[PDB]
């Protein structure tokens, strides 16, 4: 069942939690107990249903995090930001992140919660991928909307974020890019990536 | 074990946090018992160490909390505010707020991590307790500093706020007024309270 999944990737998160405070030592021994026979249960759950730890704990943190902003209860409302509030770039005047566009021959892929387009037909053509999207530090958290142009401004592909779980991660834009790249490449065409990108992307 | 009781409040509020998920009836049914099983386990852990539960869970709030404030692992940080951001009520020139003063015959308490603090020799007086303090809604969530003055204008009585664990409430602060004043009262006194306050308080 998807509650299943869910319940899953919450108990990891909050596993993650426990962690952390043992990890301040805090913990006395039954808890450090529960800690290591709930992480061994762990491994053999997200075996046995096929999802690796890793993610499950993001969309864990995910839906957590959601649950922490719903209560009221008064204060047992937290409230955090670690937040080195962030820097947004803009490759992409408003005028082309809207515009007109279609596949002659479609190709969608869906990788690590982002929704990756491309027209199968486009060859021998120099392209540059311009991308609006956010920074911390030089490392990129988020991506608004990247697509790729050609000599003559046109859409021959896009990578746009979707609404799951986990979100997606500068990794999983990262390899976006290489996708969406070398699939390009593969009938023949010439993939520039804008600056700003270059500069934060990979 | 001190480890003992913050693992104790941590358990506690993880669990909340999980209730609320299966209030979501996200979960399938063995978390379900995991829920119930581990609610019993606390009802007699609590029991035991003597604290109850409500008080616990606030705690285990603030511990998490804290938590989930440290990483950085990337994002699993989480960006939390529900907050309807606060307005803040000064009943207290600072030329007030800081002033010398001390106790006779001291009396000192401890309740809802305040201290209450009274001169015991004060006797037939009027006094107007002044606070500063924060106000959400017209309930306060808390409190920056109250003293307690005469008629010609001097500290008598305190009430300040402790960093333990858990941190004080709209509740804490309302009963220990209810104490501040009733102990002044015993011998022989007038307290009337700050309208702010009146408005506010209780």
């Amino acid at each position: 069942d998807s509650n299943t999944v869910s319940s899953f990737q919450v108990d990891c998160f909050l596993w993650h939690v426990r962690k952390r405070f043992a990890d301040q030592e805090l913990g006395d021994a039954p808890f450090l107990d529960r800690l290591r026979a709930d992480q061994a249960s762990l491994r053999g759950r997200g075996s046995t249903l096929g999802l690796d730890i890793e993610t499950a704990t993001r969309a864990g943190k995910q839906i957590v995090e959601r649950i922490l902003e719903e209560e009221s209860d008064e204060a047992l409302k937290m409230t955090i930001a670690s937040v080195p509030a962030s820097r947004y770039l803009t490759d992409m005047t408003l005028e082309e992140m809207s515009r007109d566009w279609f596949m002659l021959m479609p190709k969608q892929k869906v990788a690590g919660s982002l929704c990756i387009r491309m027209d199968q037909a486009i060859m021998d053509k120099n392209i540059i991928l311009k991308a609006n999207f956010s920074v911390i530090f030089d490392r990129l958290e988020t991506l608004i909307l990247l697509r790729a142009f050609t000599e003559e401004g046109a859409i021959v592909g896009e990578i746009s974020p979707l609404p799951s779980l986990p979100g997606h991660t500068d990794e999983d834009v990262k390899n976006a890019i290489g996708v969406l790249i070398g699939g390009l490449e593969w009938n023949d065409n010439t993939v520039r990536v804008s600056e700003t990108l270059q500069r934060f992307a990979w």
